[PDB]
């Protein structure tokens, strides 16, 4: 069967570190549902740009288990991520269920807020550097994608293509990654 | 004043060629306005991201004039772009005018549709090289983003953050392009 993604999209999300992945991953074969945190409503992102989810994040939430769950940065997205009981709850089911996390730019600090995956080693957005090392519950890295086995993060907009090519390969393996870069004509 | 940029949403659109350079040239200060070809509704992008346009491309249409206009690729957007009057008269009213124009993958195979910059140097996707060059029209180039006078070209996904800021440097200059450029994460 088809791997399954669930997007977790909250209002003043980064609108690239959102699509670029699920585009990405839907050239890979994967199922990506994008689900509202909110509710079934469109989303305002971080520069206006405004996305219809597939599903609120409530329902999205009740067709699980997914292979992998991805958490967008931009600031706002991840303080709002971050703040959710529904999102806690996703995480600590997909860790104890050894399933792939994914987090980008501030996304990481999600996980931070919910106590996910602690002793790894992440990346995150130069600028949420400090938020995400509060406390040291984490290894710092400066790697554009970084994967200590299940956590996998990376650092930014202009990282959104690689970050989303390390899921492919997680999930579909590194034929189907490299197979899904080539049209993509990156640097 | 500020700068204007009208982005042209169409159905089949790639969807991250078009919020790329939206969210760059928003990080630049411009005012950008994603304009729906068929209407003010919700779009259906190539990878089934569906993004609210800000308004119908019939009423930005008469709210110019914009500094740059900008064509998103993927190749059924383009093709929808291609076979549009109303994108055929503002690309000429613009290179009437003298103002930019930029488009991206696909997207440059309506600057053939309409006519438009014959004589320039252009880039395209490699897919969509057959396609532009129907006629000895232009001069190819493999350059990521090419630009000729005010023809502004460039060739997939993976281009697309180097593409938004090849147009903010054509608007608002290089120390502003290097500004917004930075805290991208670019590789
Ligand atoms: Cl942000
Ligand atoms: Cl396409």
């Amino acid at each position: 069967a088809s791997k399954r993604a669930l997007v977790i999209l909250a209002k003043g999300a980064e609108e690239t570190e959102t699509v670029i992945p699920v585009d990405v991953m839907r050239r890979a074969g994967i199922k990506v549902t994008v689900a509202g945190l909110a509710g079934k409503d469109p989303v305002q992102c971080s520069r206006d740009v405004v996305i219809c989810p597939d599903a609120s994040l409530e329902d999205a939430k009740k067709e699980g288990p997914y292979d992998v769950v991805v958490l967008p940065g931009g600031n706002l997205g991840a303080q709002n991520l971050s703040e959710s009981a529904a999102v806690k709850e996703i995480l600590k089911e997909q860790e104890n269920r050894k399933g792939l996390i994914a987090a980008i730019c501030a996304g990481p600090t999600a996980l931070l807020a919910h106590e996910i995956g602690f002793g790894s080693k992440v990346t995150t957005h130069p600028l949420a550097k400090d938020k995400m090392m509060n406390g040291g519950h984490y290894t710092y890295s400066e790697n554009r994608v970084e994967k200590d086995g299940l956590i996998l993060t990376s650092r930014g907009p202009g990282t959104s293509f690689e970050f989303a090519l390390a899921i492919v390969e997680a999930l579909n393996g590194k034929e189907v990654a490299a197979q899904v870069k080539a049209p993509l004509v990156l640097k």
